[PDB]
């Protein structure tokens, strides 16, 4: 747990993280699988949520924004109501006399209730928040930095959509120090409401971000200064023969497992008797791509994690890996074929062979070549 | 053969897109698995067809705020099939924490073509969020195998944005992140603040054109949640035995005798070659793919209802030299090349050279309409 | 005729059809003659419409949106092409002789359908209920009942590349094929995103499209959409401007005795023209093949600048006020080319449509100044470039 | 007079013309003239309108498009609203169909919407309605009637676009791509009636209307019309004419308006300007067409000066303000830091630091660069500069 201790880590020193890198790694996977074992609640609700960024998704569905429910209600948005949810929780678990508890479990009721709010019930909930942000401030800052039953928030795809138009108030007080009870400790008041909010540090942001699609890649300087930035890089040497057999050991624990460690043992046999074939297959395409694109085009791992058998090697390839490569290199071939480093060869057991006409103009072009069985593990080894 | 291999990429990767060129039987054969598949021939309850445009938006498609006057939170045709096949999932799913009862009704409300009246709007809120307590109870194993299977198939799904239709579906769409999955997400929707998880029991037939580059699928963070077919244009659906063996497997009637003869009235005019359309596709292909992308070569379904002379004759000056002179717009050597003509400025040819001549030195053609024997002739010259 | 079947086999082999080619060739007068021809009906409405498309349509001026519709009401209303594409279907379901088929709520529908007056918010959500039970009735009628409905239905979207139509034609990309039309082998029955009522294109409709193809930055680029459609190459024909066809032309719709007069003017015409039938042709002829070589093939002299040229004053003005300026706007201060356009290249000063100016420029260039010439220096002009 | 005859004879026979050149030859005031000779009226209203295209000009604002407005003074809502020319296209039919002898015509109804479509006043909820049915009336009327009839309408309406080319003429117009021919007009061989988006109703343009547009055709950001759309409109070249300012030229269009006494004090004020001018009465006159000479060889022949700048000029300082306000920032936006061009078309090219109108400056850039301010002249000098042009 290496990737999990620098999630929590750096989730304690900066207050929020994106984990970003190609698509294939494991972000949204170890989001969800370290507020899943940090929470101990294997579903969104209370104590955790997730959402999903994308251009459709804005301040007023993010932070508060008026609905009409008429006259117009002002609704929180999903992190006002994680960030109440997180700053009343800990204000159970904060013993101190000024704090009244049956207006704060009245509170907590009123934000856990996942029914719409009535009218006589949205005004108590207006008055408790009144109430709960004229408590914080009188609270002195020791008491408001250290809140025990921590709340996270995993925004996957943050980068989708703009999140300088998203995060409002949010650009200033996400940071550790503007948020409750750290020393710049600020709370501002928002537009919809008036009523003032600030962000508990009850409450993590764990956001993932793919970073091949330069076109939404963030730019945002004064942005990025709010989050760290965990690089999931892909990892090859999960696709080593008994790496793949204790990732898939997962959630197989009955003799069904029995019949998977054998699957692999006809795969890697099928392979050359080869425990690297796929780690070092996967290491040689992603440093052939890594010098003729970017490193942030590079193929994840997760293209090969599901593959138990050689037709299934076959299918990921051919409809997964190839397609990618061919919208990565748009009739380049010499590079797409560079990729492969089957640049020298024309014909033959090869992915890409030449048409026998040219152009009018000097210019050649390639066919997709469908390969099967060994001619196909042949031109893999050839990769590598 | 196509039938196998959707079959097959659809269990392992939840959606496949099918892509190509124009012509290619995408939508045909995404028409075809889904009608077998569903047995049933119009879409309705276990399938829907849709085409995402421009002004598909992710309130159209997902949810969105819509007034009914009350501004209610109106599902979209993704969310309407998802409940729709997470709810007839979980009929079969025996289990003592699912009420019957509550999930029939939900059922009603979903599949009901009328819209809903306010007091059976609130009514179906209460069911959907009975709907989403239940599943984040249940466990993943009774969850992994929802027992029919639902199929939205998007034709045209690269013409809209669909990194912005498709809102959540980024993350929910990927089989190991739907619901009875090994890593089950269930995201919280910004429009109506209830919660939202794709079911393992719907699938998704993308169709693709990938002639035109403006709309073609970039992402590549996208591209990771689907399989993509390419279905290759086939040139040897054009044989004389296969265009027969084509056109008799929608007709049932006694005429298909009268679709034989008149085949038999073609090939015998084309040279008695068997292989003349798969040879004359084949070369032209090949033509396309050298001088312009792989992705802009002629589809087969052009020539697939060919079946006498005059209507390869309309199909050739009203279908593919339009196109072919679309592709190479003032670029008279280039498609004098394609039809392997470039030395060939007069005579039974399709593009004769003016006699006369600019002033910089430039040169131009004429489209030269061919009839009879002489367009048999010049489409020979071209195999 | 000769395009008049053209447009038919197309239509009927396709479904839809484009008539492209340059200005001024007949593609809006050939598609309204062949479907007032078709129809008889000299005006659109029941049987067929005709549209413009243009940058401010989009899908809901064309399919459906939503629009406020009297408190007030957030209403989807059809646009022009689900209107003619509902119509068509019902109507064609009028002669269907079938048990299923409900012909009280069918009528009710077509008068729905064809109702000018606004609908009213009483009578609205019965024909949403009324489509409702005609797309129940639709997807369980067998397909050989679908395959031919009985009359014919046109839609004519005249100078269809000047909108957006991949954004216009939202779900038509899959619909307008003539195999996923309703009855087709491999029918195919969309759902709209705004409604979420279901929609399929019948075999009813026909959907005529024209084209200018002189302009490059509105042309179908789109190879997917190119299928859908047949493709007209309507070259301008100037074999319609010899004396006799011209008579044909001129003297077919006037047919009082205003005839035995206007070939009076034709004759005091090509009389000065140097009594020559083939003057204004062979100009056309030897204009077209210029613009063909140093422009591309499509941005030719359509030959109906030269179908209402009656007189020699006629031609003079049509000459110096229509395709002068249009071929001042061809090539724009490109003085060697639109010079060489009308054959006078080596000539300067003289009976020439382009006089050279006597001042040259400090890079040496020059620029020459139009020069109009009348009477019979006009004629004589025009003999040179033919 | 004869661009008037032009402007008739060819407006009479395409339907619509523009009136395209370089800014300041009175395009708009010859589009006009000849129609407040045509229609007899000073001001626009009934008979003919006036527009000016610019480049936030839309479809929506020109046939028809959601407009705002008010329902009994209380809410506003988006109702579809006939822009301009739909409004003068239906006034036109309705007031062509008021002398038609028919007897399917209701002219209780039919004056009734001329009503409505003469007031100027938004139309209230209760009476657009009925603007609507008189309009849904008058297109089932005109769907029947023959050609005969609507062939020859009795009035004539006129619509002049000023600026034409500053919109996008084919976004504007839409639908009128196809319905502006003569052939496709109400009562023509080939008569269209489109089907309008927002409205959901027909439309077609009576051959009652006519159109004249103007077009400046110096700038080419925003003035590329497509060639269909040029063979809707016949093109009248409107030249700039320097010989309306010779001396009894300019004494004959200046005294053409009314003056009473004043056209002996015009008489010796204009004999105080050109014996300054070196005696000359030709001396504007050959000034504008040396200058456009010289335009026309570097810049396009359609930057040429106008010759209307100069008709106001009466005094030598009214030539002066003429000069350097109104031809001299017209040849620097032409020649944006052109020095040497537009130095060369007032020919005073390689004379620098004299009697000239662009002084160069005696500094020199890092690597060469150069540049030259205007340089203002006044009494003798600047008609001496002036002198050096011809
Ligand atoms: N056991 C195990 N599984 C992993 C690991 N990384 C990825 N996976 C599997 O691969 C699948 C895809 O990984 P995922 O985390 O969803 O990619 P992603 O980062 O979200 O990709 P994207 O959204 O940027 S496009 C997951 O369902 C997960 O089960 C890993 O490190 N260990
Ligand atoms: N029998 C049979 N018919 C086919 C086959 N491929 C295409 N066709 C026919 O050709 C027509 C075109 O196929 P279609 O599915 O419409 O292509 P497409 O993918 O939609 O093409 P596009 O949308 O990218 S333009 C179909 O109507 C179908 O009937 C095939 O493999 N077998
Ligand atoms: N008889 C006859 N008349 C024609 C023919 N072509 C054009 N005309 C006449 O010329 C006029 C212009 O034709 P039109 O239909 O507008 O050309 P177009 O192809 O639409 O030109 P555009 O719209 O691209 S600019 C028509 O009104 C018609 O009367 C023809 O082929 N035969
Ligand atoms: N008497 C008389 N006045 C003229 C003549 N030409 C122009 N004018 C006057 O000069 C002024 C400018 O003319 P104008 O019509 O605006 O030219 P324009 O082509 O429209 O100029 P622009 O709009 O492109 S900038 C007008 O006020 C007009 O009255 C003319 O020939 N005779
Ligand atoms: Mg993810
Ligand atoms: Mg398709
Ligand atoms: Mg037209
Ligand atoms: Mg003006």
């Amino acid at each position: 747990k290496e990737d999990y201790f620098r999630v929590d880590m750096l989730l304690n020193k900066k207050g929020q993280v994106i984990l970003y890198g190609p698509p294939g790694t494991g972000k949204t996977w170890i989001a969800r699988k370290y507020v899943v074992e940090e929470t101990n609640e294997k579903t969104p609700g209370n104590k955790w949520e997730f959402i999903t960024f994308h251009q459709s998704y804005s301040y007023e569905e993010f932070i508060e924004g008026f609905r009409p429910r008429i006259r117009y209600v002002v609704e929180d948005g999903i992190f006002k109501k994680i960030a109440l949810r997180a700053l009343v929780k800990g204000l159970f678990e904060l013993e101190d006399a000024t704090i009244g508890k049956d207006k704060i479990h009245r509170l907590y009721i009123l934000l856990t209730k996942k029914e719409p709010l009535s009218p006589t019930e949205y005004e108590e909930y207006l008055r408790l928040k009144r109430y709960l942000w004229e408590l914080v401030g009188g609270l002195p800052k020791d008491k408001l930095k250290n809140l025990t039953p921590k709340f996270y928030l995993i925004i996957d795809e943050i980068n989708r959509g703009n999140i300088s138009k998203i995060f409002g108030e949010l650009i200033t007080l996400l940071e550790k120090d503007k948020r409750l009870g750290g020393e710049n400790q600020l709370i501002v008041r928002l537009p919809y409401s008036g009523e003032p909010f600030a962000v508990p540090p009850n409450l993590y942001i764990i956001g993932t971000m793919n970073t091949a699609d330069r076109s939404i890649a963030l730019l945002d300087v004064a942005l990025r200064r709010r989050f760290a930035f965990i690089e999931v890089e892909p990892r090859p040497e999960f696709l080593e023969k008994e790496n793949l057999k204790k990732i898939r050991e997962k959630k197989l624990k009955t003799e069904d497992r029995k019949r998977l460690n054998e699957k692999l043992n006809e795969l890697f046999s099928k392979l050359g008797n080869d425990n690297y074939f796929l780690k070092t297959l996967l290491e040689k395409i992603n440093v052939r791509i890594t010098v003729v694109k970017d490193r942030d085009h590079r193929i994840g791992h997760s293209y090969f994690l599901n593959v138990e058998t050689v037709e299934d090697l076959h299918h990921v390839w051919y409809y997964e890996v190839l397609p990618l490569l061919m919208e990565y290199f748009y009739n380049d071939w010499e590079t797409i074929k560079w990729v492969l480093n089957e640049k020298g060869k024309e014909h033959g057991n090869v992915f890409f062979e030449k048409l026998r006409l040219t152009g009018p103009n000097g210019e050649e072009a390639y066919q997709l070549k469908v390969l099967e069985g060994d001619a196909f593990i042949g031109a893999l080894k050839r990769i590598i």
